[PDB]
């Protein structure tokens, strides 16, 4: 409900003036989703190793949330957040400029190598506090998936891409866009009901059978196609969930139920048995070194 020139003047009016292109050299192209292209640069008058997010304005799939994205964070700073730096804005180009993570994202791990329980435990913990903190704050990110969860090198866990999320209000307390990506979408997303803050929880469950499975289910599929599966299969099937140990099956259980009331919330679910089997966070810089090393071969 917002025209493009609205858009452009809310944007103008919170990033920081100048060319970033006068500010920041040696980039390198590191990843790409949806809305923007991200590089490593070097800051020009420090030289600290940077890793800034480059959109297109007019190639956006919903333009005026980017605006939520900036703003989310870095009104929303936590440490399973990604840390903002700054932002700009060149006619039609809008760049964000924050820390980077050397460790990817956890699509590389999990399409590379395969966690164990604790390590898996361990993420889903990280991103649980990061999911508390933002619903607590009135936020839905929307995009809960695995390659929008950064890693550092020390196995640090942090949320990025906040340009589908959602600032739910007293006047608009739920949501009814169809916005996300659709494997991991929950069914009251695919259905077109009004939903709330545990479509995230929905998706971290889609998330923790990527980090069994390496993928979320249907990724083949044409997306309406996967859409109507979510629509008709409930909670997904695992492949072999006899490889999981119980206490795991009942976590991703309680993510993924089709009753929005019975599902989880991120509070609850971070006082679930399973994260008591997590492994520190370091236990996943071999993980990461080999996925790095694959990629890169
Ligand atoms: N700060 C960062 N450090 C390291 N890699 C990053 C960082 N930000 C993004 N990436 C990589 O770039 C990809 C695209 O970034 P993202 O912000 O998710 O863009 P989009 O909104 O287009 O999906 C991510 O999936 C991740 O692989
Ligand atoms: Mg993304
Ligand atoms: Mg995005």
């Amino acid at each position: 409900s917002m025209t493009d020139e609205e858009i452009l003047e809310k944007l103008r009016s919170i990033v920081s003036v100048g060319d970033p292109k006068k500010k920041y050299t040696r980039f390198e192209k590191i990843g790409q989703g949806a809305s923007g292209t991200v590089y490593t640069a070097l800051d020009i008058a420090t030289g600290q190793e940077v890793a800034i997010k480059q959109m297109n304005l007019q190639q956006q799939p919903k333009k005026e949330l980017i605006i939520n994205e900036i703003l989310v964070m870095r009104e929303n700073k936590n440490p399973n957040i990604v840390n903002y730096l700054d932002s700009y804005l060149v006619g039609d180009e809008l760049w964000v400029v924050m820390e980077y993570l050397a460790g990817g994202s956890l699509t590389d791990v999990v399409t590379e190598t395969c966690m164990d329980e604790g390590q898996i435990a361990a993420v889903c913990r990280e991103c649980l506090q990061a999911l508390d903190f933002l619903h607590s704050n009135q936020v839905i990110h929307r995009d809960i998936k695995s390659d929008n969860i950064l890693l550092g090198m020390d196995g640090s866990v942090k949320l990025t891409d906040f340009g589908f999320c959602a600032q739910i209000t007293p006047e608009q307390s739920k949501r009814s866009t169809m916005v996300g990506t659709p494997y991991w979408m929950a069914p009251e997303v695919v259905t077109r009901k009004a939903y709330g803050p545990k479509v995230d929880i929905w998706s971290l469950g889609i998330m923790a059978i990527e980090m069994v499975e390496g993928e979320p289910p249907y990724l083949n599929e044409n997306p309406l196609r996967a859409l109507y599966l979510i629509a008709t299969n409930g909670t997904p099937e695992l492949q072999n969930p006899e490889r999981l140990s119980a206490v795991f099956r009942d976590f991703l259980n309680r993510c993924l139920e089709m009753d929005v009331d019975r599902r989880g919330s991120a509070k609850e679910l971070l006082q679930h048995p399973f994260l008591k089997l997590d492994k520190p966070l370091s236990s996943l810089t071999p993980l990461i070194i080999a996925a790095k090393e694959a990629i890169k071969n």
